[PDB]
């Protein structure tokens, strides 16, 4: 239940100086849409896994997983933290160890909780490794923005693919509903798709949020970027057919690959989310 | 000699319709290039793996592989070949057996070379997989420049990694030296790696055949297809600063991975390598 579910991420989330409640929200409300998707071909892996779909100590150890990265992302920005407590609260994230500074022992404590439920223990130290990916992708977009020289199209979709995260919310949910994600990842076509899905992420979030970063001055969006390079460029409409490109070859491979459940309709639901579903 | 190994091209390329001296000329030529640059290095591994950089038979094998390469671009390009043995000969180097029509001995010949003289087998699968990825990406760069619709930038580039075709270069190469690719495709940042060499690839050529393309009319070139959908995109600019980007990706993870040799200065090679140094050589000579 929603409120509820709310209230939990709230009670751990307070243990992280810079928490707000949005975090706790937008967290719920993009956890829940994928739950939903995926609950049907989830209860079907249930038998094998001993992992319940309605399990309540799993779904809010995925919500607060989910608030954690929107945290994250505002820590690297709105600048709720210093360079030095991110780095100490990174070291602690990406190897699952106590933050050796003070005000972010939910950290320690959402990553013990994972550790003791993963139900291969490989999820866990996939996580962690997605977990330094994915905020030194954070720090990489943050720091361009305000860099002496502009990032080319190819550098920033390769390291928006990475502070999208959705490799860290299969990762997650692998995890916990033991969905054996280290031996879809032996598979090229998977690999692709996870590319193929974080770029269709990027560029829809991108896309959704530049007119509001062109009031503002944000440069740590595609569409500015591209726009500050190349102001004779029809950039939306360039991007609008970047997203069709992707989601084009998203099905191609989807269509010619089978993908044990739950992953053919969680690809899809996060194929389908937008920002503005739970943002 | 190198005038020996280009004659042992041909021969084999004897028992392929449609074979030109210039795909045996241009292999030796480019495979030349590529095995000097990374020389030092092989004689190092050679130590390890017992495969010698001077062994005729492993040098030749190579040559045969990149001839073959060229060869099936210029089927796919000049119609050398119908459709129906353009099928048949890309399922038999896709699969590694005979070619069900005749006219293609050199398919079955190649292949059964290469599976003998593998040092890893599973570099001769993935070799089979490259060489499907191969000619599905010629075709369907060919298709698309008559569709009904064009891709997007992301659609030709994804086909254009494929299509440059670094990645059977790469798998070859690992095949008769023992180079142990099919370990480092383990590694994510070995499998990125791969992608943005070839992307590199794919871009260094498209910036240089765009007027030879557009004369010609073809549309199966990345500065083509961005003029005709944005007109009043820098698209040239664009490109550059997108080979840039890719070489600067490159040079990172490079730097950080540390790569067992010959892997750096294989990669290197490729960066550097410029149609210039065998395409644009060859060509058979008419009176006019």
């Amino acid at each position: 239940q929603t409120e509820r579910a709310v209230q939990q991420v709230l009670e751990w989330g307070r243990s992280l100086t810079g928490f707000a409640d949005e975090h706790a929200v937008e967290a719920v409300r993009g956890g829940q849409y994928i739950l939903q998707r995926i609950h049907p071909s989830l209860r079907g892996t249930s038998a094998r896994t001993g992992r319940d779909p309605q399990d309540e100590t799993l779904i809010v150890t995925f919500y607060r997983e989910l608030a954690l990265l929107f945290w994250l992302d505002d820590c690297n920005d709105l600048g709720l933290i210093s360079p030095e407590q991110l780095a100490a609260v990174e070291q602690a994230l990406g190897q699952g160890v106590p933050c050796a500074l003070p005000g972010f022992e939910g950290c320690a404590v959402l990553r013990a909780s994972l550790a003791t439920l993963a139900y291969d223990r490989r999820d866990y130290a996939q996580l962690l490794d997605d977990t330094r990916c994915y905020s030194a992708a954070l720090r990489a977009g943050h720091a361009q923005a305000v860099a002496a020289e502009r990032w080319s199209y190819a550098e920033y979709l390769h390291n928006g693919i990475d502070s999208i995260a959705y490799a860290n919310v299969f990762c997650c949910l692998s995890l916990l509903w033991g969905l054996d994600m280290a031996t879809l990842r032996a598979r090229p076509a998977f690999r692709q798709v996870l590319r193929l899905i974080s770029a269709i992420g990027r560029l829809q979030n991108d896309l959704h949020g530049c007119d509001k970063d062109r009031s503002a001055g944000e440069a740590d969006n595609a569409v500015i970027l591209l726009l500050q390079r190349y102001p004779a460029m029809p950039v939306v409409e360039f991007l609008n057919d970047e997203l069709a490109g992707h989601t084009r070859m998203l099905h191609r491979v989807m269509a010619e690959e089978r993908f044990p459940a739950p992953w053919g309709p969680l690809i899809e639901a996060m194929a389908a989310i937008r920002v503005q579903y739970y943002r």
